Order: C-alpha cells, then sequence, then structure tokens
C-alpha cells in the first residue's frame, strides 16, 4: 500500500533550484530523477524520507533548457507489484524563476538631480571560470522601477531604467525616500519580484 507522490513543484529564485512534493511518507522511501527534454534520465537523490531534492547543479549549466522531472515510491521497511512514479510540469530556467528583491547601492544629490545606484547580485551561473550576475544573464530583458515620494507626505512617482542608475530631477527645497521593484515585461508568468527596503535621505 505504497502511494504516488503528487503536486510535484518547483521552487527556483533567482535559479537556485529546489523541487518539491507530497505526501510525507510513512513506511515509504523516494528516489528523484531528471533530464532535459531531449535526453536521458540522472537519479540525483536517493531513497530518501525527505520530500525536497536540490537540482541547481544540474539547471545552471544551461538555463535557456527546458527541464522535467519524476518521483519513484518504494516500500521501506520489513513488510509488491510494479514501479510507481509520477511526473512533474515542464521548467525552463530563463523563463520562470522568481526574481529576488533588490536592493538601492546608493544615491548621491548633485546640484538640481540625485542619482540613484542598484546593486549588480552575482548569481551562481559560472562561465569562463567566473560567476555571472543578474545584469550580465538577462541583459536588455530586465528593467528596474523606481518609486519616490516625499519622506512623511502620501503620493509617489515613478521612473524606468534599463541599466542600474537613475537620474530623477529632484525639486530643491524637497527630502526623498526610494524603494526599487525588478520587472521583465516579455513574461507571461514571474513577472516582478517584491520591493526593496526603503532608503529615506536625511
Amino acid at each position: 500500500n505504497t502511494v504516488a507522490a503528487y503536486n510535484l513543484t518547483w521552487k527556483s529564485t533567482n535559479f537556485k533550484t529546489i523541487l518539491e512534493w507530497e505526501p510525507k511518507p510513512v513506511n515509504q522511501v523516494y528516489t528523484v530523477q531528471i533530464s532535459t527534454k531531449s535526453g536521458d534520465w540522472k537519479s540525483k537523490c536517493f531513497y530518501t524520507t525527505d520530500t525536497e531534492c536540490d537540482l541547481t547543479d544540474e539547471i545552471v549549466k544551461d538555463v535557456k533548457q527546458t527541464y522535467l522531472a519524476r518521483v519513484f515510491s518504494y516500500p521501506a521497511g520489513n513488510v509488491a507489484g510494479e514501479p510507481l512514479y509520477e511526473n512533474s510540469p515542464e521548467f525552463t530556467p530563463y523563463l520562470e524563476t522568481n526574481l529576488g528583491q533588490p536592493t538601492i547601492q546608493s544615491f548621491e544629490q548633485v546640484g538640481t538631480k540625485v542619482n540613484v545606484t542598484v546593486e549588480d547580485e552575482r548569481t551562481l551561473v559560472r562561465r569562463n571560470n567566473t560567476f555571472l550576475s543578474l545584469r550580465d544573464v538577462f541583459g536588455k530583458d530586465l528593467i528596474y522601477t523606481l518609486y519616490y515620494w516625499k519622506s512623511s507626505s502620501s503620493g509617489k512617482k515613478t521612473a524606468k531604467t534599463n541599466t542600474n542608475e537613475f537620474l530623477i530631477d529632484v525639486d530643491k527645497g524637497e527630502n526623498y525616500c526610494f524603494s526599487v521593484q525588478a520587472v521583465i515585461p516579455s513574461r507571461t508568468v514571474n513577472r516582478k519580484s517584491t520591493d526593496s527596503p526603503v532608503e529615506c535621505m536625511g
């Protein structure tokens, strides 16, 4: 009386990828394997009582590739039938990994303009013996949006950029607070990230 695994999910943010499934096993053990859309299967997590498996290493070898996973159920302990398994939905990294929370690196007042800079986070995607950054991986596809208002007031204004810098005209006398958000408009799924922590001048 072994049961099949169900609701297999891809937990992934900025390319660090983990597969999860249900349910928690009782006298049952699991085996997970992975394979590209066009290839053979490789086994990664062997006979475990866990309901998660880190597959980062395989997916970062080529983020534009479509992958699918599979989970087998086996009886465990002192206690038959044909192999019982379940498939996951497809997963193309470049198109569905979640964008994580951004961070303002610096902001500086220069005359009537303020310069706001976003930090360029590094990823785990390697190339030429070096780690690639979010901007390195997405290029022109990735867009940042700045939200700004006056210190203890209530209305916000916005600005967009496809580099890592904003230059906004500040109306002297007024003092600002900022917040940034990441977005890849061409997506049909996980389009935006959460907002960054607020930074105020003063």
